[PDB]
């Protein structure tokens, strides 16, 4: 993960699959997950929010191109 991981999922709820941050990544079905498996909650250091890491890595191919992912919440 590239964002300060959280021993436990917050109550912000994912923003990609729009699912509870407790459950898991909704795109886990079809996603180019590298090492985010499908159960890692991390708040992007950029803004510092929270979202299914894996999920982000999905749409991350659009923005925040460097070596991590972008924040789906505030498009950070
Ligand atoms: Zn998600
Ligand atoms: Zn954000």
């Amino acid at each position: 993960n590239y964002t300060e991981e959280l021993k436990v999922p917050p109550d912000e709820d994912c923003i990609i699959c729009m699912e509870k941050l407790s459950t898991a990544s909704g795109y886990s079905d079809v996603t180019d997950s590298k090492a985010l498996g499908s159960l890692a909650v991390g708040h992007l250091t950029k803004c510092s929010h929270a979202f299914h890491l894996l999920c982000l890595l999905a749409m991350y191919c659009n923005g925040n191109k460097d070596g991590s992912l972008q924040c789906p919440s505030c498009k950070t």
